[PDB]
């Protein structure tokens, strides 16, 4: 639809960034505020840096993926400098939360709690036939509330017929991605299931890095042999087993996001 007609699109002078949260290659993501009420965060992109397509066919996705369990899309400038404008998550990265003093202090329940957040919002992805491909502690955000949320969508896609196969030089996190995705570059909702047994890691051991001390090559090579990862320090035992059946080896048999949220609904009350 144009942008003369667009419901998302806002004239520029609506916003005023305030805060600079980081910096890249292809941008910067700022705090600032909409028509000077509203928190909002604001994503700009570095003009040459990347395809203003590809920038927002970002946005288009979150057009149609909305949720309360999922941020929200809340406005585009589709003119130079681009602007992604979403809703505003005040304690920023799930990885980063766990390790402030407030994060530090949080019960093995709400951990539960908040894991089950992060399925619920997975549970509606899988259900309108989209697939994530990037689910990790570092991109699930944190409200003031203490609420989570599946953030970026760059790599998100709809999938009618079942799987979507990647391009062929093309690289992902090792320690987070799938088997047959690093192998194959076929993703499917099952590989996303497989991230969220990475994702329970992080949230259990307070933002770690999975594996701990194991390069690339050593997880890929103990994967085969059928190891997983060792359990983590306090990890409690149904947890980690719940982590077991994201890690199955044949994507059919790991399990729904449905059947992990509700999972996660009674470890969460059992405390
Ligand atoms: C701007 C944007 C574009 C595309 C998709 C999304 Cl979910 C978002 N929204 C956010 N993107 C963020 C990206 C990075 C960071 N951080 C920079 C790295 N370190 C911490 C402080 C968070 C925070 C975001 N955010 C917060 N509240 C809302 C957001």
């Amino acid at each position: 639809k144009p942008w003369w007609e667009d419901e998302w699109e806002v004239p520029r002078e609506t916003l005023k960034l305030v805060e600079r949260l980081g910096a890249g290659q292809f941008g910067e993501v700022w705090m600032g505020y909409y028509n000077g009420h509203t928190k909002v965060a604001v994503k700009s992109l570095k003009q040459g840096s990347m395809s203003p397509d590809a920038f927002l066919a970002e946005a288009n996705l979150m057009k149609q993926l909305q949720h309360q369990r999922l941020v929200r899309l809340y406005a585009v400038v589709t003119q130079e400098p681009i602007y992604i404008i979403t809703e505003y998550m005040e304690n920023g990265s799930l990885v980063d939360f766990l390790k402030t003093p407030s994060g530090i202090k949080l019960t093995i329940n709400k951990l539960l709690d908040m894991a089950a957040q992060i399925a619920e919002g997975m549970a509606f992805i899988e259900e309108r036939n989209y697939i994530h491909r990037d689910l990790r502690a570092a991109n699930i955000l944190v409200s003031d509330t203490l609420s989570c949320k599946i953030a970026d969508f760059g790599l998100a896609r709809l999938i009618e017929d079942n799987e979507y196969t990647a391009r062929e030089g093309a690289k992902f996190p090792i320690k987070w991605t799938a088997p047959e995705a690093i192998n194959y570059g076929t993703f499917t909702i099952k590989s996303d299931v497989w991230s969220f047994g990475i994702l329970l890691t992080e949230i259990v051991t307070h933002g770690r890095i999975p594996y701990p001390g194991m390069t690339n090559p050593e997880v890929i090579q103990n994967l085969e042999r059928g190891y997983r990862m060792v359990r983590p320090d306090n990890c409690p035992e149904e947890l980690y087993q719940l982590m077991r059946l994201c890690w199955k080896e044949r994507p059919e048999d790991r399990p729904t996001f449905d059947y992990l949220r509700s999972v996660l609904e009674d470890f969460f009350t059992a405390t």
